[PDB]
């Protein structure tokens, strides 16, 4: 299979994997069939234990995988939905070997980090490349592959050597090279240096690899002497230098590479059976990057959480929500609230980190309440759902907004108010969210409702059915514990809150909407992982042609 | 002696030389001697031979060195007079060693880059950083050392070799290092990053050297917590991570420095006697540094030259000339306008180019024509010359400037038509230009007149003798070949331009000035390069002083 | 051109000489046409300036040149006569450079080690590489280029550099690269271990080539799964790495790279037209390796010279001996006496040094005086020319020795004891030997007699004539300044020495033969350059073929 390394060059924030899924978009859109392998050089297994407000935002896929933010990119510039191994970090490398030696899998033999880890990555990448990533069961045909980190620090060294031998177990025509880089330039003076980039592929070429192509980021595009300079000290023609200077977008990085003729490039290097016409489907990338400068309407609905700033922590909820106001033609404005600031607490001690937090809640015109973890940044958000059903403004609630609507809508309009959730102040007196983790047979105790799992429709007038096609069933992530308890459906027979959704065997409620109200609707799932930028998630997309009125007349046709 | 080695780090244009020269600033100030002896990475022996295109503004010293623009900016940070010595270059060593190696000064022996060059680069440095670079003839103190070019490049293999063992040579008392350092940042993102400061000094570490001081550079001062991030992997404690951010001028990069507490730093590495008061003459850089912002009048004066650009090619003239305007309080707009613009090819050929300069020389109210070589762009600064006669604007030549106003005077007030230059169609008519090269005994053939000379006066009524200070005579560098005719004399005796400037044995003639005009002056000698930002060189100030109309009362106290 | 670059790896005594040459040896005998670049890394312009104890035995081409030690070993390799431009040191670059930057050939443009020294060496390469080196004249076909010094040293980084870049002015199959390592081990462990054989392959790729052979050296023959190791990590398929142990001789060095299959190797690398057969003359370098190692008879010869030991010094001469007694089946015994402890001085002082080395001379049945500049050790070999003539063992004298014995001869069969030279007491009361140096048109001085000069025979019953093969000139390198006095031929008419050499003009006598004495010659010339292992050097064959009674039966056939 052929296969396609991207790996670093001067510094770490510079676009490897904007760079590396734009390889993905290009081969995708020639006919080609695309995996992708994220190498990470952190040691997180099962890396969802992070805090997402650093790091940030932790992914779900399909198996139920904890697995970094960097892997959602790949599935939303492809149609791909990855697997958990097809993730790979250092950390679950070193924890492969050690399992493999405690069995006694080498028979004593002194394991070592070379060949005994660089075959462990060789032998990794051999079979998560076979997998078939795309729904269509076939073996793909190429991967594209993104060492993460830069190069010379000390975790590129068991990876760049498994990449050194790894360029002679395929052929010379299997495995491309893709160096991306830092052209640094000072202000004043207006020269585009480029010796870092000779010093990185001086140091590349230490550990074994030479580029094919040499992806040089700048701000302003580079001159045609800048990348005749860098042909000579790099080894390759100065047709193969791409630039990729300051982008309005990150839609115009697969256009903006394919107009620096890189199909014609990949089609010598790999041999790969792209054809020569309309080198890809330009007619869905560029007439999309043409619509995203093109935005002059706003459509700026909030976003209440439990972190103080977005050091990205909700990268893909933001993410679709964009993807659905590309659809609307409406430049989305995303008032980001903290929930500490809307709490009794904040108006007492500071008055200015409480009004400018709801004076954005009041402007607003889409309140979202995205999921999370615990008792923090809790009240606040109990503060908006009521703002949301008292003042008409269209919400959506994502796995633990559909939680606290249920919670407050018995507070509020039934006057349960001793009713709250079983993590927050467990020994209940009216237990209305309770705990009730699956129990799959194989494991051992209360396991985490996690993947794609079935949600069924119970009524026929469901704003969802009527988003997502009229279907029985739909499938999405799941990541929780909790469900709204069903021993609480008795104080729900009759009333404005109703219920949906509902899973296979039936213990456990999903999808709520709210009557005589636009748009009040709660899931369970994550919404989020399966929108694409060609099509919205559906939740998403009610949230916004609600929150501009079009949502009467998206349902006439 | 102590020495102070900056060298460079990641890439090229960082500014080693406003670095290098303001650690000599501050050491200047703090009452300690100091000189400075830059390294350079090229070839160029006796380096005068280049185009000042290329490169950038050949420099003259008082010996008669034909010296790199750079060590220009030594001579006015520092009131420092250098020797043509005290420049080394990569090609000044491979000739004295080959040199000695024809004579059998080894005694065979096989010299070799180790340590035959190495040796040769340190007898050089303790050699130049004796001889007293200041007037006053005392041994100096500390010795600022340039290595231009950056490091891991094969050209600082042979010096950062040289300077590996002379860390021992001196003890580990007197000599300390700098390394200047690029920290990029992108836009959007704001994260500061160093990755190539860390990588930067492991190279230099794997050459032999450790920094005492990195001097980081980038567009806004770094975090605090960047330079807590460089001090692990450097080797250096925080406080000695010096930042300098995009600085809004040269002259406040000394008073920078000063704030980020460097002269505590070689008061314990260098064991220095500074002493501990007001920690420099801050009364002087940063008092002009208030004023260098604090303009917003303009003397906007015109500059025709031989070239199509500023890229460089004039820094020295550049310099003098606002060095009068910040004395004036006035911001310096140079307007610089190509003397082929100017020409009567031009018109015909190219409106464009030929009306947008004139139009900068009839706005102007000042003309100031440097020195040149050569025949090309000549007939347009004639144009400029009659000009500056027919229209009554301040004029100021130089070094060919001086040359071609004689000749258009003899054209347009005499009516001497048929004369001209020897250099401009050799085979003259009338021969008032001449060639007339110097005879020192010690050489063979024409030297060119070179170097600080003796200039007298003659009359006076000087507008020159009023500027310099009444004095009989004054001294400045010279740098050219030809004269002005001793017999056309004759031609000169009664009419409005007579001569005032005259050499010792008194067969060349030196400066002019024209009559019934506020400032018509030209010089055989270069004004430029005497010049200090605490002195005006006394030619740029008048021609500022009439630029502005304050020449009148400048001269009646 | 074809061009083969050796390069150094761990370690400088390797043995890249032996290894350049014997790729020679091998194309030169597959029918191929080389030549030979040898690069130094030193700074020697002309280089012999040496003190030939330093550095080792001065060597001359034909057309004057002062040439390395380690160029003599490819004019006996091959039949190649190379020129004085044809070797390349650093100091031949720089000052190369230098003088084209003085006289202004790069017009200004800041002249810099890349590109402007790596173009030059560039310019060199592709010159003498086509320059033809065998009298044949015609166009050569290959160029091995032996890059002299290690890698990762601070002397190759010019060079390869020099040669990064030039793998593209020349094609992928035009420009094959070698790569000499060292391989060791330690003595009770038997581990042959290979690590820095990785770490510098590592360096060498990080300075732009890879290698395309790599040739390791040890004292065993390497194991074959060390050198499978060496295929994972340098990059290279293990038919590739070639071995050489302690080989007994020179001469098995061809023959062992054959039998590692190198000449299939260059066949598909470089597209060299060999062709398949006996895949060179093996015909010639084994059937004289199976002699060379098949000698068990003795013709142990005496060399009285000025230095203290064979720290080599006479490399030459040594050679041209051996090359003679291949040619007898002797092994040669060479016991080498230093003429300081011959002396008068010796005996007094110190008669343990005086009698042990005449003990030598007493044994000995050939004494050989070379070649010798000033008068230290010259009493010394004034007592054993007289040691020859009354004692009758075969002499011959190189360049002084034929003039030390027409001095002898005066002194004790003329008793003319007065006389001496002109370089020794040289205000001479009997002038003998006189200084006459040259005087060709196109130089100032009197320049050294230095080069191939033509030399004519004067007699018929010449010992000489008899060796080279009755011709009437013959063609040696000379290197000298002092003749003997043409106003003493006179003193020379009737007795036992006579002149037999003569140059063409006649001013200067050449070869002498004593009469009654089986050898007694003496040479101006140099015979030693222009012996081959195949043909030996007609006077060495002489005073050999006198060692060992066979110079009566070798002139009878
Ligand atoms: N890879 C390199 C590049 C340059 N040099 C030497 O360093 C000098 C130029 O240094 P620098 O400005 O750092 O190289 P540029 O390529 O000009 O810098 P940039 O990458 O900003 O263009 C040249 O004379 C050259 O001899 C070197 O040894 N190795
Ligand atoms: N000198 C270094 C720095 C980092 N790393 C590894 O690379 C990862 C981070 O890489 P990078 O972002 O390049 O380092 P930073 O210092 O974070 O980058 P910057 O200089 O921009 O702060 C860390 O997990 C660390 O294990 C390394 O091996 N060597
Ligand atoms: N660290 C070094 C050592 C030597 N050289 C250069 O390489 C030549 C000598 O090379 P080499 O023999 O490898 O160095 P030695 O120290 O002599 O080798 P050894 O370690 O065997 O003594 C010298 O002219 C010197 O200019 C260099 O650039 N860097
Ligand atoms: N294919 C993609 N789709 C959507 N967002 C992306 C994609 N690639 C990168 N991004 C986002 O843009 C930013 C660019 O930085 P990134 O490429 O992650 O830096 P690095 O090269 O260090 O990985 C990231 O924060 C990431 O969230
Ligand atoms: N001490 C100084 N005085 C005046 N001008 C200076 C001084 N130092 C630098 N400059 C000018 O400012 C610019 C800064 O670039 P420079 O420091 O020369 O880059 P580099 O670090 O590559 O030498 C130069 O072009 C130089 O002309
Ligand atoms: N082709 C050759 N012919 C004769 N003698 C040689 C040849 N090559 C090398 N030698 C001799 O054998 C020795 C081997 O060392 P050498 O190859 O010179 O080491 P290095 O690899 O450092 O040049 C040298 O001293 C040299 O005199």
């Amino acid at each position: 299979m052929k296969y396609i390394l991207v790996t670093g060059g001067v510094i770490s924030g510079i676009g490897k994997g904007i760079i590396a899924s734009s390889i993905g978009t290009i081969l995708k859109s020639c006919g080609l069939r695309v995996t992708a392998i994220k190498i990470d050089p952190y040691i997180n297994i099962d890396a969802g234990t992070f805090s997402p407000y650093e790091h940030g935002e932790v992914f779900v896929l399909n198996d139920g995988g904890e697995v970094d933010l960097d892997l959602g990119n790949y599935e939303r510039f492809l149609d791909i939905n990855l697997y958990k191994d097809n993730n790979i970090t250092t950390g679950k490398i070193y924890q492969h070997v050690i399992n493999k030696e405690r069995r006694g899998d080498y028979l004593g033999k002194t394991v070592q980090v070379v060949p005994h880890i660089t075959d462990a990555v060789q032998e990794w990448v051999m079979n998560q490349a076979k997998v078939p990533v795309d729904g269509n069961k076939e073996e793909p045909q190429i991967c594209v592959i993104e060492l993460g980190g830069t190069i010379g620090d000390i975790e590129g060294m068991p990876f760049v050597e498994a990449f050194r031998q790894f360029q002679f177990k395929a052929k010379r025509e299997n495995f491309c090279n893709i160096h991306v880089s830092l052209v640094p330039q000072l202000s004043a003076t207006g020269e585009q240096k480029t010796k870092p980039t000779q010093n990185s592929v001086r140091a590349l070429r230490g550990l074994g690899l030479s580029p094919d192509l040499i992806v040089c980021r700048s701000s302003t595009p580079i001159e045609m002497a800048v990348k005749e300079k860098i042909s000579m000290f790099c080894h390759v023609n100065p047709e193969q230098v791409i630039c990729i200077h300051d982008v309005s977008s990150t839609y115009r990085v697969p256009v903006l590479l394919e107009e620096q003729s890189i199909v014609k490039y990949f089609k010598e290097r790999l041999h790969l059976p792209i054809g020569d016409s309309a080198s890809n489907l330009l007619f869905k990338w560029r007439n999309m990057a043409d619509r995203y400068e093109r935005l002059q309407k706003i459509c700026s609905i909030a976003l209440v959480g439990k972190y103080t700033k977005l050091r990205d922590c909700y990268a893909s909820v933001f993410k679709a929500l964009e993807h659905s106001a590309l659809a609307i033609n409406h430049k989305l404005n995303l008032m980001y609230i903290d929930s500490i600031d809307l709490e009794k607490i904040t108006e007492t001690e500071d008055p200015v980190k409480f009004h400018e937090a709801w004076q954005k809640l009041c402007k607003a015109d889409g309140i979202l309440v995205p999921g999370g973890f615990g008792i923090r940044g809790t009240l606040g958000k109990l503060q908006a759902i009521s703002w949301a059903r008292t003042k008409k403004i269209p919400f959506l609630g994502v796995c633990l907004g559909m939680q606290l609507a249920v919670i407050e809508f018995a507070r509020n309009c039934l006057n349960l108010k001793d009713a709250d959730s079983t993590e927050f102040r467990p020994n209940a007196p009216v237990p209305l969210v309770i705990d009730m983790p699956e129990h799959n047979p194989g494991n051992l105790g209360g396991t985490m409702r996690l993947g794609i799992r079935r949600t069924v429709f119970k009524t026929e007038n469901s704003i969802l059915r009527k988003l997502y096609g009229d279907v029985p069933f739909i499938e999405e992530r799941h990541r929780h514990r909790f469900e709204v308890n069903p021993n609480l459906i008795k104080q729900f027979e009759q009333n404005d809150l109703s219920f949906v959704g509902q899973d296979v065997d039936g213990d456990r409620m999903e999808i709520i909407e709210l009557a005589n109200h636009p748009y009040f609707v709660g899931v369970q799932f994550h919404p989020e992982f399966s929108s694409r930028p060609m099509k919205p998630s559906p939740p998403y997309l009610g949230l916004l042609l609600a929150a501009t009125g079009n949502l009467n007349a998206y349902l006439q046709q």
